[PDB]
C-alpha cells in the first residue's frame, strides 16, 4: 500500500521533506462519510433517538485535485466535535445543502458537491503535498489545523476574516474533512503542532480551544480582564473545558456550572473553586413549552452571589442556548456580556429585554476564530500554558459510537479518534516539556 | 406676585447683565402644576386609557425650596409634558409619593423633596437665578435648558460611564421641584447652554428623548454610527425615531425609515429623509400567532430594505418596539452588524433566532438613557443646527392638564410644549440668522 | 487591431459580458516602462534635478500570463502620484531590486521579473479576463483598484491586513501597471467604478483617499463623529482634501490649515470654513534646530479656539510631521487624538510628553489601508460623499512630462493620465448625480 | 502630642470604639503635617535636579484644621507613603505646587480654603474616617479606610464618561492641599475605599496611588487592555509602579521583561514570578549618544536582548514612565500594531523617537493619568482579596519624611517606602490575621 508506506515514514521519525515529496500517493483513503440519499433516515424522530452509527459509513473514496493554496495532510489524529453530531443527524438542515451551494461558486469550489461528505473539522498529522503559490508551508511539516474556509476575495473580511460573506467551517460546510486518513485544506488552515503532545492530545484542542479564546479572551469577544467573576455552561464540555483555563490563567473566577459530581471534581483539577451542579439544584427555568420561570432566574443568580460574596458575573460563557438564556441574560452584572457562540437545546432564544436595556447589558455572537486567534490559541498549548483535555480515544472505525458519546451527553472533555496512527501515545518530540505538565495533561483521562 | 414680575420683566428686557439677576429680590411662592398626597388611589379600578389627568393636576402656590450644594434656581420660562409626567400624573405605575417618602428618610437633604404635594416636568428652558455652595461654572442669568437624569455618583460604579451608577433619579418623577411651573430647583451637573436660534419652548422640548437617541446611535456606548452606515430605524417619526433619523443624515448615514401612514412618511421626507418603508402598506406579520414567528416574513422585510440599498444589508438597527419586530431586527442585520434597544414598547419578552446572531457574529446592544457628556453633545449638536425640536403644540402652565391628555392619548405627531413665566409663543431667539437657514425643518412637525 | 476593437467595445456603451469574453486578446499592449539597464542614469544629481522625461518610455510588451484569482484589465485611464515619481527616478532604490529578490520565490513571482518595468499604481477600466477561482468578478465588469496586495501566508494579517509583514504596492513593487493599455491585477484588489465620474475622475482618489478614510472615519484610525473639531494640516493636499471631506461629510468641523490664499479658496469650494493660513500667520514652532516655542504652540491653540467658540479639537489629522507634532500634541482636547500616518518635513519627532499624560491624549499611527476601508473610501466617493481632486490630465504619450509635473508640484490637485480612453470626459452612466456635484467635482481645475 | 489627637489615637488603637464614639470626640485645633512654604519655592534655582535636597525644604510643622465642606471627610490618619509626586513636589519641579493651589483657589470659596502660605503634601493614606459633611451617606466616623488621590468636581459634562476626563481633575495632596503626610486629611468621600483587613496600616497606605495607576495603563481598556499571551516590557519593575506593573502582567497570564538596575532587584523580580530580566546598568545601554541625537544601534541591543527571552517575539505592550532616556527604545522594541502606554517621564518630559517606527508598524502611544474611582476600585479589590500584594520595603517616621523623599529621589530604594503618621509602631492594624498569614512571604518580598 501507498497509505502504509506513508505511515512508514512518518513513524519512523527521520523522513526528510523529500522523502515525502517522493512518497507516490494512494488512489483512495478510508474516510467517515455520510450518504446524501440518507438525508431524510431520521424523519419523524425526536433528535434524542436519531442514532449517529447508523448514518456514519466508513468508506474509501479518491483523493480530491490539488489546488492552489492549498495541502494534503495525512491525518495521525482527529477528534469528534459537536458539528460531527450535527451533520450525522441532519440538523438543523442537511450538510448536502451545504455542499451544493458551496459547489456554485466556481470548478474549484464544486470539487465538494458530491454524494458522499467526508466529516471532521480537527486534525494533527504530516503535510505532503502544497498547491501552487505556497511558500510557508513543505511536504513533511507537523501540523495541526484550524476549521476556518476562508476565500478572502471579498473585501468584508480584510478588517477580521470572521467577516468574510464566504466563511465556511472546514468538515462541516466544505468536504474533505479531518475523521479519515487524508485530508485537504487550505495553508492558511495550518499551524505548527505542539512538540510535547501525542497526535491524539495534539488534534484535540483545535476547534474547541480557538473559539473558547476569541469568545472569551479577545477584544472581538468578552475581552475578559483579571478579576472578572465569570459564569461558565458546560465548562467539562469541549468548549468549556478551554473556557475554565482562560478564566484561571487570565486572573478571573469562573463559577463552573456542570451536571455531575464526577465532572465537579475534574474542575477543582483544573483549579476552580466555585462549581454548580445544575443537576442537584435542579433549576427548571422553563414552567412549561412557552413560558419561563423568573423565580429558578432568581434561584441561579442567588447561587453565584454565595460565591462570589455577593457580586454578579461580569460575563456569562453561554452557548446552550434555549433553556439556559434567559437566566443568563437576568443574572449578568449591571453593564456585562452574555457572549454566545451556540444554542444546544434550541435556537430560539427567549429573554426578558427590561434586564438587558435597563441594565445596559449585551449579547455578543461570536463564531470559531480568524488565523491570528486560532494562532495565539494555540500558541499557548504550545507554550504549556493551556491544556489538552483528551478523555477517551476511539479507533476511525468506532466514530459513529464516540458521536453517540458526545450526542447523549455521556463523555467529558474532548473525545479523540485514531486516523492513520496505529496506537495511542505516539508524537511527542518534547519529553521534558511534556514531563512538566503531565499530570494536568491527563486531568480529564477516564 | 410683583418679585415674580420683575424676574420676567428682566428676562424679557434682554439686556440684564449677571449682577442684575443677582440683585433681584425672590419671590417667597411660585405657581406650580402639582399633583396631592391624599389623591394617589382617584383612578383605582379605572383602566389606563380612562385616567384624566384634568383630574388630578392642580395649579398651586408653593414655597420655595432651601438651595443646597451644587445645586440652581432657575425661572423656568418654557417645559414640556412627556410620557414621565403624563404617567406620573395618573399615579402610574406607582404612585410617585412612595419613593420621595423613602428616599426622604436619608438626611435632610433629601427630605426636601418629601412633601404632601409633588411638583412635576422633567424638562425646563429658563435663567439661572442663584447657585448653591461650590458651584463654579453656572452664574446667575445664564441661559439653560436641563438633563433631567440626577446621579449622586457615590458608589464607584458610575464613574467610567454613569449610566452604571445604581441610584438615578429622574427629575420632576423621583424629585421634587420639576419644570411645570415658574421656578425650578436643579443639580448644576444638570444644567446645559440654551440653544440660541430656538425659542423658549423649542429649546425645551428635545430633552431626553433627543439625548437617549445619541446614546444609542452615535456614541461609542452605542451603535457607534459612521459616515456611509445604512441604519433601519423603527418609529421614525416618534420620540426616538425622530431624533434618529436625523443624526443618521447628520453623520452622513442612509436611514431606512420604518413609519405606519403616509402622513407619518411626509414628516420623514421633511426632516430629509428618502428611504421610508410603511409597516403597514407592507403588511408584515412578523408573528403567526401568540407564540411562533413567521421568518418567511422577516425575509419580506429583509428585500424591501435591501430595494433602498442597492443591495445591502443594514449596519446597525435602532430598535425600541421589541417583541413585534425583534425577530425580524436580529435576522435582516448585516454579518457583523448591531442591533441597539432601549425600550420594548409591543412586550419586553424578546424571541429570536440565535443561529443568525452567532454564525454572522452580530450583537444586540442595550442602553438606557444618556449620562450627561452623552446629552451635553446631544444638545451642543441642537446648537450647531444639526439637529432640530420637533415641537406640535403649546399650551399655557394653566392648560397642562389638557396638554397631558394630548399626550396620553396620543392627538400630535410631535411633541407638546408648555409656556411657563413665558408670556406667549416665539420668544428667546438670539441667533436670528442661524434660525432662519433651518427653519423649515424647525416647524416639520407644527400643522 | 485586437485593441482597436476592445475600445469599439468599451465604448459602445451596450456590450455585453459574453461579447468581451468572444473579444480576441492583443499580443502586445502599450505601456509606459523604466529599461533596466538605466538605473544608475541619475547618479550624481540632487532629486530636483532628476528628470522623469529621460527616463519613462513607451513600449509595446507582450501580456503575461493570468494567474489564479488575478484579472486581465483594459485600461482607460490612469494616475501619476509620489510613487510613480519616485520609481520613474529610481529613489529610494531602483525598483528592479524588489522585483528580482521576490521572482527567485515560485514560477508566479518570477513573472514580474522582466528587464522592464510598467508602472502606475491607479487605473480605471474593464475587466477582460479572470484566472481560476475567480468567483466576484466576470468580463465587462468596469473596476477601479486598491493599489496594496497582500499574500496573508501569515497569521497576523487576519484581523486586519494592515499587520500583514509582506505587502506589495501594485505597479511599484510588482510589474504590469496601470499606466498603459492592459494591466495585472488580483482580484482581492477590484473595486467598482464610481457611476457619475469620468474614467480619469474614477481612477484619481486612490491610495491617498483610502488613507484618509483609515486614520479618519475607521475605528483603527481616529474614529470621527459628528460634532467633533478636527485640525487637518495640508487640506488642500493629497491627504488633507480627502480628511477635509471625510470631516464635512461626516456632520464635523475640519479647521483647514494652509500655506497660501488660492489654496484656502480651494479650501471654501470643498465646503469649509474655518481655515488657518499658517504663513500669514508665521508660526515659528521651532526656535533653532534643536528646541521648539511653546508661546507659538499656544498662540496656534488660541487660533483654532477663535473657530470653534472657544473649544479645542477632538482629533488632529497629522503627517508634516517633525515641523508641527509638537504644537499638535499641545492643541488637541483632554482625551482626543492625534492620528499620523507620514512625516513630511521630518521623522524625528519632539513632543512634551507632559501634556499627552496628564490630558490621556494619544497618538495612533496608521498606514495607508486595508482592502475593507479602500472598498468603504471608494463607496462615498460613489455615493457622491466625496469628491476627485483632478487639476490636469496628459495623454499616455505625454506620461514623462506628467511625472515632471508631479516631481516639482506644479498643479494644486492630482495629474490624471488617459490610457485607452481617446478624450477626457466620458464614461459617465449616472448624469443625475454628477449634475449634483458638479462644481465641487471641478474644484481643483 | 496634644489630648484631643492622643485620645483619637487611643479610639483607634482600642479597637472596639463604635461610630457613636469617634462621632463624640473632640477635635484638636492644630494637627503636625509634612509642609512646603511658599517663601521658599525659588530656594533651588539654578541647581541641576540631583543636588535639590527634599531634606531642605520639607517641614514638620503644627497646622490648623480646615473647614469641612459639604461631600468630604475628615480622616485620621495611620500611616501613607511617600510618592514620586511628593519628591516633585518638594524639589518644586517642573514647576511650584503653589501655582496648583493658586489656580484651584480661583474656583470657589471652598476650594479658596486650599490656597494658604503652606502646603501639606502626600498622596496616599490609610487611617479611620472621624468626620464626613453634608451630602455624604456612604461613609461614617468609625469607617477604616485607603483613599486614592483623584480629586474630581464632576460639574462639567466632561467627566461623566470617565471621570478622569474632568476639566478641574487635580491630584489630591499635589494640585490640592491638605494631603497625607500629616496625622489628619481632608479627602472628597468619593477618594475613600474599605481598607484591606489582613494588611498593616502602613502596608494598606503603601499601594493606592501606584496599584491605582498600573492597573488603568495595564489591566484596563482604557490603557493598554493587558490579555493573556502578551509579552510586556516594564520598565523599572522593582520601583513603585514597576512593583504592581509585574503583578498585574503575571496575574493576568502574560510574560514580563522585568528591566531593574541591581542584581538584588533582580531577586525580587524572580521571587515575584519573572523570569525574564535585563540588569540595565550591566547591560550599559546609552540610547543618547549625545545632548541632541539618539544611538538606533543602541535602539537594536536591547530589541535583541528581548528577543532572546520571548524566543524571538517583539513585545505587545511598552510599561512607560521613564520618559526621554527610553522612549525612543520603546517605540522602537515594540510589535507591529502594539502600544506604548506612558503615564511620567521621570528622566525628562521632551520626548523624542522616530514616527518612521509609528506609523509604518500601526503603533500606538497611549497617555495614561492616575485612575478613576472605578478603576481605583477595582484594583484596591485585588488587594483586598489577596490577588494583589503591598510592597513597602522601608518605613519611616512621620518626622525623617525628608530622608524617605530623599532615598526616591535618588532611586536607593525598591518598592514602596512607607510613613507612618498617627500609627505608634509598624506592625498593627491587621483584624485578618487568616488571610495574611496565607499570604506573608509575598508580603514581605520587598522588605530590607
Ligand atoms: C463546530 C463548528 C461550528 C459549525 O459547524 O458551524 C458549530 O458547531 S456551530 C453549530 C452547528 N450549526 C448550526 O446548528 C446551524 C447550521 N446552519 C443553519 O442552520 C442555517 O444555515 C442558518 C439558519 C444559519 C441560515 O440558514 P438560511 O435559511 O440558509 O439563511 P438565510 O435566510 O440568511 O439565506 C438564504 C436566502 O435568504 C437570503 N437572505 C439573507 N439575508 C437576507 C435579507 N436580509 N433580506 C433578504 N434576503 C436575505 C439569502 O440571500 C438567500 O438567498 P439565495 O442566495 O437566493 O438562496
Ligand atoms: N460557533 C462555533 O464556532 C462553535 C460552536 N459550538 C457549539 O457549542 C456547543 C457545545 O459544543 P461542545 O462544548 O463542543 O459540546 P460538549 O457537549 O462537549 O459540551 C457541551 C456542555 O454543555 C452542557 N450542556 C448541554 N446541554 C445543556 C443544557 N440543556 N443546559 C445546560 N447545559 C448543557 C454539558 O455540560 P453539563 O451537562 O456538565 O452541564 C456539556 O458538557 C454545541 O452546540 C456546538 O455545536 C462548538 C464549538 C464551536
Ligand atoms: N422608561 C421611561 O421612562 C420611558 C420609556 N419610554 C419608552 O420608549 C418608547 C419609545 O419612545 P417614543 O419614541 O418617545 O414613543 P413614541 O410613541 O413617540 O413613538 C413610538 C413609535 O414606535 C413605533 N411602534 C410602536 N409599536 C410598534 C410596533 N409594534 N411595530 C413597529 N413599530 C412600532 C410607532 O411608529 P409607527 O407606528 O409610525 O411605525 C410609534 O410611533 C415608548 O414607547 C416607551 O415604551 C418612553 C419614555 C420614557
Ligand atoms: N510611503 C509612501 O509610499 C507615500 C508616502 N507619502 C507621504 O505622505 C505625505 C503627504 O502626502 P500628500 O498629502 O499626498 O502630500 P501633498 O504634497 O499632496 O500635501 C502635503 C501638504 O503638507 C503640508 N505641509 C508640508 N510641509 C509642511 C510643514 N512643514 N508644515 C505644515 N504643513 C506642511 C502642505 O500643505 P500647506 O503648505 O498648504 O500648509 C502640503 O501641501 C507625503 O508628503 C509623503 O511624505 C505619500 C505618498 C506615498
Ligand atoms: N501619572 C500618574 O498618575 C503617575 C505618575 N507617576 C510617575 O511615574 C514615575 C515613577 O513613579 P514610581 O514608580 O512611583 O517611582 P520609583 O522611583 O519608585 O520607580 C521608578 C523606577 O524607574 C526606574 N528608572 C528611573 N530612572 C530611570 C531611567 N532614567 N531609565 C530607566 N529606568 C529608570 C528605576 O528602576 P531601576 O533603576 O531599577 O531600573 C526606578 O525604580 C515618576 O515620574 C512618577 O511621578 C507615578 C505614579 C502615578
Amino acid at each position: 500500500r501507498h497509505m502504509q508506506e506513508i505511515l512508514d515514514a512518518i513513524l519512523s521519525g527521520d523522513a526528510a521533506s523529500a522523502d515525502y515529496a517522493a512518497l507516490a500517493l494512494p488512489e483512495s483513503y478510508r474516510a467517515v462519510t455520510l450518504h446524501k440519499g440518507e438525508e431524510r433516515m431520521f424523519d419523524g424522530l425526536a433528535s434524542r433517538d436519531k442514532d449517529p452509527r447508523k448514518s456514519l459509513h466508513l468508506d474509501d473514496v479518491p483523493l480530491p485535485e490539488l489546488g492552489p493554496g492549498e495541502a494534503l495532510v495525512a491525518v495521525m489524529a482527529s477528534s469528534v466535535n459537536y458539528n460531527t453530531v450535527w451533520s450525522s443527524i441532519f440538523e438543523p438542515v442537511s450538510t448536502f445543502g451545504f455542499l451544493e451551494r458551496y459547489g456554485r461558486l466556481s470548478p474549484l469550489t464544486a470539487r465538494h458537491d458530491l454524494p458522499y461528505h467526508v466529516l471532521g473539522s480537527d486534525l494533527a498529522g504530516v503535510v505532503l503535498r502544497t498547491g501552487a503559490g505556497v511558500n510557508a508551508w513543505k511536504p513533511g511539516d507537523e501540523v495541526v489545523a484550524h476549521c476556518l474556509s476562508v476565500e478572502l476575495e471579498s473585501p468584508d473580511g480584510h478588517n477580521d476574516t470572521m467577516m468574510d460573506p464566504e466563511q465556511r467551517i472546514w468538515g462541516f460546510e466544505t468536504n474533505f474533512g479531518g475523521l479519515a486518513q487524508l485530508a485537504l485544506v487550505k495553508t492558511n488552515q495550518l499551524l505548527p503542532k505542539p512538540k510535547h503532545l501525542t497526535w491524539e492530545e495534539a488534534a484535540s484542542p483545535g476547534l474547541v480551544n480557538s473559539t473558547a479564546y476569541r469568545q472569551l479572551v479577545s477584544r472581538n469577544g468578552a475581552g475578559l480582564k483579571q478579576g472578572d467573576n465569570v459564569l461558565i455552561w458546560g465548562a467539562s464540555g469541549g468548549l468549556g473545558s478551554y473556557a475554565t483555563q482562560y478564566a484561571l490563567a487570565g486572573g478571573a473566577t469562573p463559577i463552573c456550572v456542570v451536571s455531575s459530581p464526577r465532572k465537579a471534581d475534574i474542575c477543582r483539577a483544573m483549579g476552580a473553586e466555585a462549581i454548580i451542579d445544575r443537576s442537584a439544584e435542579g433549576y427548571r427555568f422553563w414552567k412549561d413549552e412557552h413560558h419561563q420561570d423568573p423565580r429558578e432566574w432568581k434561584r441561579l443568580g442567588g447561587k453565584i452571589r454565595e460565591f462570589t460574596g455577593g457580586e454578579d458575573v461580569d460575563i456569562v460563557f453561554e452557548h446552550p442556548g434555549r433553556e439556559t438564556f434567559g437566566a443568563s441574560v437576568y443574572v449578568t452584572r449591571k453593564g456585562g456580556t452574555i457572549v454566545t457562540c451556540a444554542s444546544t437545546s434550541g435556537y430560539m432564544h427567549q429573554y426578558d429585554n427590561r434586564y438587558l436595556w435597563m441594565s445596559l447589558k449585551r449579547i455578543v455572537g461570536s463564531h470559531f476564530a480568524n488565523y491570528r486567534e486560532a494562532f495565539e490559541a494555540n500558541r499557548l498549548v504550545a507554550k504549556g500554558k493551556i491544556h489538552p483535555t483528551l478523555s477517551k480515544v476511539y479507533a476511525l472505525e468506532e466514530t459513529g459510537q464516540a458521536a453517540l458519546d458526545v450526542h447523549h451527553n455521556k463523555h467529558q472533555g474532548k473525545v479523540g479518534v485514531l486516523c492513520l496512527a496505529p496506537r495511542e501515545g505516539l508524537g511527542v518530540t518534547d519529553p521534558e516539556l511534556r514531563s512538566k505538565h503531565l499530570t494536568k495533561i491527563n486531568a480529564f483521562r477516564n
